[PDB]
């Protein structure tokens, strides 16, 4: 139904250069909260929360 | 023109409970990179990168 967590699967190889932004969803019920909107095709995909470059990218935004 | 950084002003008092998600824009040219989509009215606003609860919210998402 409408009750499924929005991220079923995630991508593990997205390049920072290909991200327009990261969206961090306020979904405590769910295991996967990070979404990227991609530059090359304006697609939204869910991202591996262990993706190498994410921690520094978020830190730097603060 | 189209060359202005997207965040001119920011909000400093947004409640976490009222955020659907945070968007962290990949805009190194710009000083303000954090946007929230609000629960009460589906508006997007730019947020104070010093907002008390943001650091923990992002940390927890990783």
């Amino acid at each position: 139904l409408s009750y499924r967590c929005p991220c079923r699967f995630f991508e593990s190889h997205i390049a920072r250069a290909n991200v327009k932004h990261l969206k961090i969803l306020n979904t405590p019920n769910c295991a996967l909260q990070i979404v990227a909107r991609l530059k090359n095709n304006n697609r939204q995909v869910c991202i591996d929360p262990k993706l190498k470059w994410i921690q520094e990218y978020l830190e730097k935004a603060l």
